[PDB]
C-alpha cells in the first residue's frame, strides 16, 4: 500500500518504491548526496551565511507521519536565510529531523561513508521571485534547505523544548502550539558549509533545492534521541507503527558538483 499520498519508510512504502508513484526519483538532481570530500570544489565566491530566526515566529509543532514539523509564521520576513550561494532572501517556513533505527547511522547526507545520527533540515523559500512556498517548491531556485548534522555526545538542551513536546504529538497529525523557539542557538558555532543542487528528501522529490549542509555537527544524547522514535507513523485507532527510521538514501550525483565555503 505505497501510494501517491500513502509514502513511507517501511517495507511496503519505503523509498525504494518512491519512484512508484513520484517518477522523479530516479532524475538527476535528487537528495540526499555522499558528499566525497576530495572531491569538493572549493569555491572562493561563496559568500558568508547570513541567518536571521526571530524566537516568535515558530507557530506549532506536528507530527506529519513522517517526522516532527515545527512550523514558522512565513507571512514576513522576520526569519530568514541570505547569503551563501543565495541570490536574494530566504524565508523561513519549517524544520524537519531524520533519523535511523540506531544512534550509528540516521543522517540522509553521508559524509566519506561517514553516518550521522541524525539530521536536521531547516526549510526556506525564496520569497524575493516567488509569492508563496506552493510556487517556490516547483523552482530549480525556490528553495533552500540548510542542513546540520547531529552526532551522539552530550545531551544538548536545546534540543529539550522539542523533545519535551513528543509525548502531546505521539500520534500521526497530532499537532500543539509551539512559541519562542530559539532556532539559530541550535545551530553549532561554525556555518562553513557544502553546497549543491538538488531536490527534496521526501515525496514529492521535487528538484527545487538549493543544499547548504553545515560542516560541524551538533550534539543529540542517545535518550533524547530516542524520544523520537516513539513518534508514531500511524493515525490515533489505526495500528500502531513507530517512525524507528526515516531517511533516504544518497543518490546518484550525475555531473553535480558540491562545492565548499571554507
Ligand atoms: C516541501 N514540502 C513538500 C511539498 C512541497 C511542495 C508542495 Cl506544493 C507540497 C508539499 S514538505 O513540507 O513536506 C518538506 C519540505 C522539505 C523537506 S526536506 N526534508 O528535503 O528538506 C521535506 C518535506
Ligand atoms: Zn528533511
Amino acid at each position: 500500500s505505497m501510494s501517491r499520498l500513502s509514502w513511507g519508510y517501511r517495507e511496503h512504502n519505503g523509498p525504494i518504491h518512491w519512484k512508484e508513484f513520484f517518477p522523479i526519483a530516479d532524475g538527476d538532481q535528487q537528495s540526499p548526496i555522499e558528499i566525497k570530500t576530495k572531491e569538493v570544489k572549493y569555491d572562493s565566491s561563496l559568500r558568508p551565511l547570513s541567518i536571521k530566526y526571530d524566537p516568535s515566529s515558530a507557530k506549532i509543532i506536528s507530527n506529519s507521519g513522517h517526522s516532527f514539523n515545527v512550523d514558522f509564521d512565513d507571512t514576513e520576513n522576520k526569519s530568514v536565510l541570505r547569503g551563501g550561494p543565495l541570490t536574494g532572501s530566504y524565508r523561513l517556513r519549517q524544520v524537519h529531523l531524520h533519523w535511523g533505527s540506531a544512534d550509528d547511522h540516521g543522517s540522509e547526507h553521508i559524509v566519506d561513508g561517514v553516518s550521522y545520527a541524525a539530521e536536521l533540515h531547516v526549510v526556506h523559500w525564496n520569497s524575493d521571485k516567488y509569492p508563496s512556498f506552493v510556487e517556490a517548491a516547483h523552482e530549480p531556485d525556490g528553495l533552500a534547505v540548510l542542513g546540520v548534522f547531529l552526532q551522539i555526545g552530550e545531551p544538548n538542551s536545546q534540543l529539550q523544548k522539542i523533545t519535551d513536546t513528543l509525548d502531546s504529538i505521539k500520534e500521526k497529525g497530532k499537532q500543539t502550539r509551539f512559541t519562542n523557539f530559539d532556532l539559530l542557538s541550535l545551530l553549532p558555532p561554525s556555518w562553513d558549509y557544502w553546497t549543491y543542487p538538488g531536490s527534496l528528501t521526501v515525496p514529492p522529490l521535487l528538484e527545487s533545492v538549493t543544499w547548504i549542509v553545515l560542516k560541524q555537527p551538533i550534539n543529540i544524547s542517545s535518550q533524547q534521541l530516542a524520544k523520537f522514535r516513539s513518534l508514531l507513523c500511524t493515525a490515533e485507532g489505526e495500528a500502531a507503527a513507530f517512525l524507528v527510521s526515516n531517511h533516504r538514501p544518497p543518490q546518484p550525483l550525475k555531473g553535480r558538483k558540491v562545492r565548499a565555503s571554507f
